[PDB]
């Protein structure tokens, strides 16, 4: 692919945290913690560990990088800015995201139901492309050239977008690790 040119600065908005996460002074590195003493707030998600970037975008073409060097589970893509924070909720585009995982040794793009993802080489960098007015979400494997893992194409993205994370839970001890978002 040829949409590095695209890249954008993004930064974790601490508000928008579960309570439990800890989000490097940088605004780069989001991890598990082991509460985080922080007061709630209507944005933070209440039941699973994501936190949103800063940026808001409604044009144009973006570009991004996230690490997610051993860790065993987690969530990436955009949403819209005004997707539920409370309570349990599935991750699919009529909920306002366009995201990928990896759970249990697989890795799934979050249709409703999800979808096989087919990965021969387990991704240490995800490269995530948006391109608003076309309607297009597509994901990308750093690791294996930047070969393409998935398109979520027809979006209806219906509002501001925002880059969204999960860093997962880790009820094993296998998924401490963070992720982090690379430099340009
Ligand atoms: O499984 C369980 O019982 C624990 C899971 C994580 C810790 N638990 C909490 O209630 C607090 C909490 C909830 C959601 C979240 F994303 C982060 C922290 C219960």
């Amino acid at each position: 692919h040829h949409h590095h040119h695209h890249m954008v600065h993004i930064t974790l908005d601490r508000n928008t945290a579960n309570s439990w996460l800890i989000i490097s002074k940088d605004r780069r590195q989001v991890r598990m913690g082991d509460h985080q003493n922080v007061s709630d707030n209507k944005e933070r998600f209440s039941n699973y560990p994501m936190v949103l970037g800063a940026q808001r975008f409604s044009s144009g073409k973006m570009y991004w990088e996230v690490d997610v060097t051993q860790k065993e589970a987690w969530d990436l893509g955009v949403c819209r800015d005004s997707v539920q924070r409370k309570g349990q909720f599935s991750l699919s585009p009529e909920n306002g995201f366009w995201t990928i995982w990896l759970w249990q040794d697989s890795y799934e793009a979050g249709t409703s139901p999800q979808t096989t993802l087919h990965i021969q080489v387990p991704p240490c960098q995800i490269g995530i492309f948006v391109d608003y007015e076309a309607g297009v979400v597509s994901f990308y494997n750093i690791t294996d050239h930047g070969s393409l893992i998935y398109t979520f194409s027809e979006c209806v993205f219906a509002g501001p977008l925002r880059p969204f994370f999960n860093v997962g839970f880790n009820y094993s001890g296998g998924n401490a690790a963070p992720l982090k978002l690379c430099p340009l």
